[PDB]
């Protein structure tokens, strides 16, 4: 018993003034920049209305509407890679989409159909095929949004919403092959989500009370946050990523860790990804075990931590150099193992996701 | 003054399509009906632009708006009065404006001048007066808000931003509720943002709400901790009228411990009881196992919520997991609620002079 919404009705509408691109390798702020047109689809009593591909534009939107009342808001991020030259690929989309309509139950928001959905998104970047750049380490980054749009006070089920897709050109995250470590604040006094609360989901809402405390990491010398959580100061995610720690445990054992999906942390696809991939190698124990500061600590000084590093789609794999807890900065050996690990991850997945490498994980055009 | 937009400053733009007042059926719903303007302030590079009162009307917003992407998003809730003479008065809110200041701050949105957002309110409401309703517990429901909008999709403080603010006239709400106290919801927490007026606190609880219908209550009453401690329930503080365990008679509600909203209501109600030196009044944790055994043993009086929508809101049921606790508030004549609505329907509707009360 579920909705619908098709991707055999798209409408199309071009744009006529088509604007011009970043062109050499030089500008892009990520998230500054975006494509010619966009996807749209409105759900209301009459169910899912026809979705189509227009021009971008403003959103026009009742004062009242939930999403800016009640935070009724949810997005995904995923990105297209252009590689065998001019041939598009989105990487693993389908774990975007059972994401975004799991957040979407959650918050009431009308369900649709995951593959009608990535059609449509297909439909789009192809539009704009050459908004994709090619260039070593950059591609296309999708962000689709799902929002509720009552144009009412009452904290409730909205009984209108609305879905949209817009693009953005993304440089290479490091500057060229840079592969740069961040410093990161681990301050217990910070806490992005709890047990029974709505971590797990892309919501909104979780990432506005955040701004603040990232304004405080930078004041206090460090590029992102190292969320703890717990009496017990557990390791939970890193920013906006997911984080893990390479290094011989208390029980003389080489493993990969991370935190387990408990309800705190989000699912990441990339996260998902190197667990795969580990896994499939089956070189050393890959495990989703609880992380504390105070294992953390031990393990440092007994020499026994080798890489540690956020994964996430802006920065698939990214080395951690320095740690300040406690005021406490406490240097983290990752590049002095030359990323070993760090390294293998990245080239594994610019062979997968620069198509030099067949695989089934992308997804064409 | 650099940092704020300013009342002089005001541009007023009349509308040319008024919209039918409330018929004579009179079916009031909350915040589904709107009055004819709304005031509206940007801010930037530049700062804050002009205050303008313009008819009401939708938002255009850029589709990478950081106000849709990562909910910087934040509002507030207060009510204009009108007494028998037709003088109209707003009830206490500069606390509002200061929570609202709060709340802006923790979002890294604009700070703005309270005593001017205050008089352009003051101003719109001026130009909407005939809305005002007059019946009995009726009144202007005002809605402030104030929102992230940079076209970026970094998730960072905003060089841009918008603030605006809507009306409703509001027909009324006595009868005791229902509330769903299961322990598996959690609200907000130590260290977290519940004590902000902020969107993000609310949209997760839409489907929470929707399971305390299909389970038979009306609304919820969130527990916090291991700690299964009383928070807050629905959009209301929580309070509890009882003779405490040491034997002496008291008026309890959670502290202000980040956990939780500081109502304005939930602040009068404690002014006004803490006034009157009839009985203890105090801020500290309330839990279930001391409601259970308090009940267990008909030391409690009365239990209600407060808030701006329901001033004071008698509670005579909670069900705790299996547990359907009868609360015996409306057998105690909710005497304590009928005497604090009592005073704030004097003190409101002008029938009282007040330093509470902001005019027109
Ligand atoms: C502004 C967009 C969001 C910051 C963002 N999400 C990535 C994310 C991740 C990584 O998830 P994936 O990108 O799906 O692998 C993990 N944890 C949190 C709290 C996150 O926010 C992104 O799309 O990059
Ligand atoms: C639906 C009503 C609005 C959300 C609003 N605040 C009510 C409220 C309150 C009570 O605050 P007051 O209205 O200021 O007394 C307490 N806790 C929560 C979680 C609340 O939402 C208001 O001031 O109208």
């Amino acid at each position: 018993a579920s909705s619908s919404f098709k991707a055999a009705d798209l409408q199309l509408e071009m744009t006529q003034k088509p604007h011009k691109k970043p062109g050499p390798g030089e500008p892009l702020v990520f998230g500054k920049t975006f494509t010619d047109h966009m996807l749209m689809v409105e759900w209301n009593d009459k169910g899912w209305g026809q979705p189509r591909i227009q021009p971008f534009q403003n959103l026009t939107l009742h004062p009242a509407s939930s999403s800016l009342h009640y935070s009724l808001q949810l997005f995904e991020g995923m990105k297209a890679f252009k590689g065998k030259d001019q041939q598009v690929r989105l990487f693993r989309p389908w774990l975007n989409m059972d994401r975004m309509l799991r957040s979407a139950m959650r918050l009431c928001l009308p369900s649709f159909d995951k593959l009608e959905l990535l059609e449509c998104i297909r439909r789009l970047i192809e539009v704009d095929k050459d908004w994709v750049p090619d260039a070593a380490g950059t591609s296309l980054y999708v962000r689709p949004v799902l929002i509720g749009n009552e144009p009412s006070l009452g904290v409730s089920q909205p009984r209108r919403a609305l879905l949209f897709v817009i693009l953005c050109p993304v440089g290479a995250y490091f500057p060229g092959g840079s592969v740069t470590p961040v410093s990161l604040l681990a301050d217990p006094a910070f806490i992005r989500a709890w047990v029974g609360g709505v971590g797990n989901y892309k919501l909104g809402g979780n990432y506005g009370p955040t701004v603040l405390v990232q304004q405080e990491a930078l004041k206090r010398g460090c590029e992102q946050v190292l969320w703890l959580y717990g009496p017990d100061h557990q390791l939970t995610e890193v920013g906006t990523m997911n984080i893990f720690v390479y290094w011989t445990h208390e029980d003389g054992v080489l493993e990969l860790v991370t935190p387990p999906l408990n309800g705190v942390i989000l699912p990441g696809v990339v996260r998902q990804s190197l667990l795969d991939m580990a896994q499939t190698w089956g070189e050393f124990r890959v495990v989703e075990r609880t992380i504390t500061m105070k294992q953390l600590l031990r393990a440092l000084e007994e020499g026994r931590v080798r890489e540690v590093f956020g994964s996430g789609t802006a920065c698939q794999v990214c080395p951690v150099h320095r740690i300040l807890y406690k005021d406490r900065n406490l240097h983290i050996p990752t590049m002095e193992n030359g990323p070993e690990l760090i390294l293998r991850f990245q080239k594994e997945l610019k062979e997968i996701q620069y198509g030099i490498r067949a695989h089934e994980w992308m997804f064409p055009v």
